[PDB]
């Protein structure tokens, strides 16, 4: 490559690996979206919490791609795996699926992190820190105070709850 | 002083300690408003509710210092002791809480009111009745509105009540 | 905690620390400003100078708790120990104390930072260098430019050299 | 009188001696804002500042006429006395004898609301309280700051100390 630099061949792979994860998680959101709009789901508000997310997983890759090409990397993609569920419950379910995903990824990045770190790619490691890191722990308390909020409206009467949720903290 | 003029020395410790018990109330309203932010509380309407409390408690001892200033009085500052809990349990609980501690700088209000109104010291006597009396009387009546609707929220299913609560009554 | 991730419970710790030390700083400009303000000391620019710090300081421990709620770490907040002086001074005194007081943050955000690289937390290593540390630099510029000014007008005809700098260089 | 109601002679007659007292305040600042105009003194900046207080002055004996006749009262004037001094020195003289002037307007106004509050004439005491006693203990303030930049300014080099201070303190 004529323009690589200070780029090792171990970044550029665990970046094509971050890359079909971000592609496998825009596909898990993909299928959360579609089953809250099911008719015998029909929670808008939980769809289009979903839908977003795939959506901002999707902008996630397209940066990893970005940055490869400017580095001088070579992307390789490999198979995208399905999602892990093709029915995902209740909204409490859902949301803790979501999570799950979200610290996987988290961890994901923060493994990136300490190896371009261990590999001093300074470049790499401030592409991390502005485009992803603050993005994930955000997201994630999001994620914390949703759960929270349903698992307050739990219990007994849950059914009611869930309806309330998306209705008055989901946007439709 | 070249300026002070019917301004006792009473007063003016009183002032002085009046403003450490704001900002003592501020630092607790600054407390319950990051409580509430916790990603296991929860609670964006109540934590906003507090944090702007805290911001109405500066302003309160701002204006304190500023008419001592203006009085010749002399401002000196005390340790201000941390808030009283560090956890602050359910919305009817940090109310009750606030409500307590509102009552408590009333009572501080009304005691130097008295004082001033002892040394004959009009200028003081009507800064509280225009920047303090009030807004105490006019925010008491509202935690008291809102530990009603709380209380007739309560009981069985209290967990859902404390979501429609921050929903519907308090602006996030 | 449902959210924790990659969070130690020393910077946890230490993050509630520099909180406290935000909060006397927050403490310690509002002494300077109400001190500038008196009717015997008469420097409104100087009075506006401390004010603003005030509220800088404010921001970054609102910052600070922010960040430990999106963290998953939990607040803990200490007494607020009263500043240091009651009387401030002159002019370069007051600015040599903030100076010193700036630095003090300085190195504890310097040694905060050290900290949570040696934990391997680039959030928390991203989060000052962003929100932190160049505010502090170019703060401690800011004092040292208007150490430098009053020292040039010193000496001898003093009083006059203060009426110029805070009419001249401050802002009202 | 057709509207009189709990208007004590007394207060009727305090008020009428209040007024005179402001006529000749009054008097007294259009003496210094000319005196300041003279072609060798020489100092717009405050001859513009006592000028206006001849204004605001004013304003307080017309506010107390109208008062006079809204409670039933009879104004009744008496000769105005000749302002104090005809040369009135330096800046610092001319704003020490305000100083001074603001002083004893202030005692006068206290004196009226110990007597109308003796009287428990609770409007008089409260039109006192809105219109004059707030205004007084501002102005002392701001002539104190303005006695301590003068002194501050004072000494060897005066003369220059007065220009600045007319320049880059007072509004032409
Ligand atoms: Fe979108
Ligand atoms: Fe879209
Ligand atoms: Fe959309
Ligand atoms: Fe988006
Ligand atoms: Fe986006
Ligand atoms: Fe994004
Ligand atoms: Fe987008
Ligand atoms: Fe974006
Ligand atoms: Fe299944
Ligand atoms: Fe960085
Ligand atoms: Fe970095
Ligand atoms: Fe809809
Ligand atoms: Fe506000
Ligand atoms: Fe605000
Ligand atoms: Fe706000
Ligand atoms: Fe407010
Ligand atoms: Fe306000
Ligand atoms: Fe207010
Ligand atoms: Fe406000
Ligand atoms: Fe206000
Ligand atoms: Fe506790
Ligand atoms: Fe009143
Ligand atoms: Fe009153
Ligand atoms: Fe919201
Ligand atoms: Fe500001
Ligand atoms: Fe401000
Ligand atoms: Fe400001
Ligand atoms: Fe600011
Ligand atoms: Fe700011
Ligand atoms: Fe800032
Ligand atoms: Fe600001
Ligand atoms: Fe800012
Ligand atoms: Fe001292
Ligand atoms: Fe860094
Ligand atoms: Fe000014
Ligand atoms: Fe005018
Ligand atoms: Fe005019
Ligand atoms: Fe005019
Ligand atoms: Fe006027
Ligand atoms: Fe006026
Ligand atoms: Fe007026
Ligand atoms: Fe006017
Ligand atoms: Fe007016
Ligand atoms: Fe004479
Ligand atoms: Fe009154
Ligand atoms: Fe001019
Ligand atoms: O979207
Ligand atoms: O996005
Ligand atoms: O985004
Ligand atoms: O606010
Ligand atoms: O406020
Ligand atoms: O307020
Ligand atoms: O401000
Ligand atoms: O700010
Ligand atoms: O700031
Ligand atoms: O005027
Ligand atoms: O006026
Ligand atoms: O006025």
């Amino acid at each position: 490559s004529q323009i690589r630099q200070n780029y090792s061949t171990d970044v550029e792979a665990a970046v094509n690996s971050l890359v079909n994860l971000y592609l496998q998680a825009s596909y898990t959101y993909l299928s959360l979206g579609f089953y809250f709009d099911r008719d015998d789901v029909a929670l808008e508000g939980v769809s289009h919490f979903f839908r977003e997310l795939a959506e901002e997983k999707r902008e996630g890759y397209e940066r990893l791609l970005k940055m490869q090409n400017q580095r001088g990397g070579r992307a390789l993609f490999q198979d995208i795996k399905k999602p892990a569920e093709d029915e995902w419950g209740k909204t409490p379910d859902a949301m803790k699926a979501a999570m799950a995903l979200e610290k996987k990824l988290n961890q994901a990045l923060l493994d990136l992190h300490a190896l371009g770190s261990a590999r001093t790619d300074p470049h790499l490691c401030d592409f991390l820190e502005t485009h992803f890191l603050d993005e994930e722990v955000k997201l994630i308390k999001k994620m914390g105070d949703h759960l929270t909020n349903l698992h307050r409206l739990g219990g007994p009467e849950a059914g009611l709850g869930e309806y309330l949720f998306e209705r008055l903290t989901l946007k439709h």
